[PDB]
Parts: structure tokens; sequence; C-alpha cells
């Protein structure tokens, strides 16, 4: 199918203009959509992919330089869209997917009419003016963590991550994910990830951005949603849903699915 689709398993569901594509987050995979999927295929062209260094990624094509910052990403991104001919698109993009979304859209704004964020954050990290969730010393001890004994910090996180009850399917759909990573891309993606600063580029987004997210979050304190309604350039909308985890589409479809539907299928 070429090198960039095999390399990023990329999936095409359906035919015609109208075009979806979907971003997973940290620790997981295209698998993630699997409730959201079934109600897009026939209305759209469904296109699926998976982030560079993600388990079910090749090892070998992990580039630590591609990958030290976003950047890298939103090129992969980028490269898919081009591959497939894809004109224009309605990305969905969950967690760090929406900020690598955010930054292809600066250098490509034609290929995207819509974004739509499910448990995005600009940034992480704490400071006298602004509240991402985490202090620098929390972030240090999680890496730590993952570098002492992967195995062991994954079937602690996995259940803060998704919430929930600690023993529901999405959680060990998360953990087997997350353990799926080779231990050092974890580790060196976490950083890049939990350390980036999107903050400062908001205000140059042009392309219509919605902005979702579960009311509890592990990683994403609700005023984040806020403060990237206030500052991207862009129009946009929030919506805080009654659902608890950092994927709620995956652990919540019942109250999660309706409201991504919703703000895919109907503009600002």
């Amino acid at each position: 199918m070429g090198v960039v689709e095999e390399a990023h398993n990329v999936k095409v569901i359906g035919s015609g203009e109208a075009t979806i594509v979907l971003g997973h987050g940290f620790g997981t995979d295209q698998s993630v959509w699997k409730h959201l999927v079934p109600h897009l295929v026939d209305d759209y062209r469904v296109v699926l992919y998976d982030n560079m260094g993600a388990g079910t990624t090749n090892p070998d094509y992990f580039d630590f330089d591609r990958y030290s910052n976003l950047e890298g990403y939103s090129f992969d991104l980028i490269a898919i869209l081009e591959d497939l001919k894809i004109e224009s698109c309605i990305f969905v993009g969950h967690s760090v997917s929406a900020m690598i979304g955010v930054l292809a859209s600066l250098n490509r704004p034609d290929l995207f009419s819509k974004i739509v964020m499910i448990s995005a954050s600009p940034r992480y990290v704490n400071d006298v003016d602004y509240q991402g969730g985490f202090e620098q010393e929390d972030l240090n001890q999680l890496f730590e963590a993952i570098r002492s004994n992967y195995k062991a910090w994954c079937l602690g996180f996995a259940p803060l991550a998704v919430g929930g009850d600690m023993d529901s399917i999405a959680v060990q759909e998360f953990s087997r994910t997350l353990f799926n990573m080779r231990p050092d891309i974890a580790l060196s993606v976490g950083q890049t990830i939990f350390q980036s600063d999107m903050r400062q580029i908001l205000p140059f987004v042009t392309v219509p951005c919605h902005i979702l997210q579960s009311v509890k979050d592990l990683a994403v304190p609700v005023v984040v949603s806020e403060y990237l309604h206030a500052n991207l350039g862009c129009e946009s909308v929030v919506e805080v849903i009654p659902s608890d985890g950092h994927l709620p589409q995956l652990s919540s479809p019942d109250s999660v699915i309706p409201v991504i539907l919703r703000h895919i299928r109907n503009d600002i």
C-alpha cells in the first residue's frame, strides 16, 4: 500500500469527498476509536492510522530526533493525507493528536475543515499563572517509574488514566497497549509530550476547533478546555462531558459517542 501507509497501519473505510481522519493518543492505537467508527462509515470516508512509536508500529522506524517534538508527528499526518490524496478532512484528535493536528493545520490549514479535540491539552506543567494538572516533581517521579519497571508502571497507570472500574475491559485494553510500546520509546515519548508547550501557537490557529473532554480526566483539568477556548485564534466551542477518563470514547461510549458525533456532524 506504500511504505508510509504500511508503517502507520493506515486503514481507509469508504469512499467519497467527505472524509474524517482519526488520530490517537499516547499509549493506545487506532483501536481507541472502535465505538466511534461504526457511526461514521455510512456518511464519511474514514481514515485510521497509528502514531509512530505505538506498539503496533515497527520500533526500527522510531527516529528519536524526528519525534523529539510534536512537529515530527505533524509531518507524518500531512504525509498520510497527501499519500491518500485527501484535499480536505475533519480531523478528530485524541489527547496528543489534538495538538499534532493543530500543528499540522498551521502548516497546511487547507487540509482541515474542522478539528475535533478529545482530552486535549497544550501544556501539562503548572506555572504560577497556568494550571495544567502536574507539577514538575510529579512528572519526574513518573519518568523514574517508567525507567525502573515499565510493566509495573503500566499496571498502576492504566486504571488511573482510563478511570472507572479498575477491572473494566477498557482498563485491560489500555494496560495491554501501554505495555506494547518498547520501554525506551514510551519513556522518550512520555517526556516529549508531558514537557510540550503549545500555548504560544494557539493564537495562530485558523481552523475551527471543537474542544471535548471528560469532566474527570487525570491529565486534563477542566480549566484547560477553557484555556484552549480563550486563546485559540479560530472559532471554537467547548463541551465538557459527564464522563470519567482520558480515553472516554473507549471506556464510556454510551455517554461520550453521541457528543463526539454532534460535534463532527454540526458546525459552529
